[PDB]
């Protein structure tokens, strides 16, 4: 995962 939000998202 990438953003600090989770999966998928803001990568
Ligand atoms: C968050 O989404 C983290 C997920 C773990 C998987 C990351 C992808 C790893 C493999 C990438 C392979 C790239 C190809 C060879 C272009
Ligand atoms: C490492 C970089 C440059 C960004 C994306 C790499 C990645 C593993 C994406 C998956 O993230 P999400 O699950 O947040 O979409
Ligand atoms: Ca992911
Ligand atoms: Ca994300």
């Amino acid at each position: 995962d990438a953003x600090d939000d989770g999966d998928g998202a803001i990568p």
